[PDB]
């Protein structure tokens, strides 16, 4: 019945880990630049839909970004942050779980 | 190369089996045993579990003294939750800071 650390740490790492296609969208915007849904829809052989919902998660976890485009076609394209941003995220985010954790093996009073 | 394909191969690295998660429960509920003992109350192959403690005690998560009563073996124990955090925390932090200087 003891809490157990290595569980923790065990959905820690779930909680922050990548889907493989989450690695294909990131690497391709930043090789390629800023791209429409459709056209890393199209590059990838995934569905629009699909593609928007891991855009949805990479956005939060602040891994992509978006900016507006304005050339006669009006809409969204999405960047990869570059990859010190996305390491300087990812440690926030690990760090902030670790100390999450620490909270449920505390010694003393 | 980028960093998100780099994190996914370091944080596998960094992975624990489930069985990992069982052995440092039952060392941590029920004090030091000897790898057969381990191997019988979780239904493990003994060599798994052998080699599965070596990888915890090389990442700081069990430590093992020698012991020689006939024949010469290791009792292991669970490392206390804050050593485990810490060791933990300190590998990580490792991997990120050499994936950082991989693009710097
Ligand atoms: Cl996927
Ligand atoms: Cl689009
Ligand atoms: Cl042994």
């Amino acid at each position: 019945h003891m809490s157990n650390p290595l569980g923790e740490l065990v959905k820690a790492l779930e909680k922050l880990s990548f889907k493989p296609s989450d690695v294909r969208i990131y690497s391709l915007l930043l090789e390629r630049g800023g791209m429409r849904v459709s056209e890393i829809a199209r590059e990838l052989d995934l569905s629009a839909r699909f593609v928007r919902d891991r855009l949805k998660v990479l956005l939060k976890r602040g891994f992509v970004r978006r900016e507006i485009v304005e050339k006669g076609w009006v809409g969204y394209i999405y960047s990869a942050e570059k990859p010190e941003k996305v390491l300087k995220e990812f440690k926030s985010s690990i760090l902030g779980e670790i100390e999450r954790i620490e909270k449920m093996f505390t010694d003393g009073s």
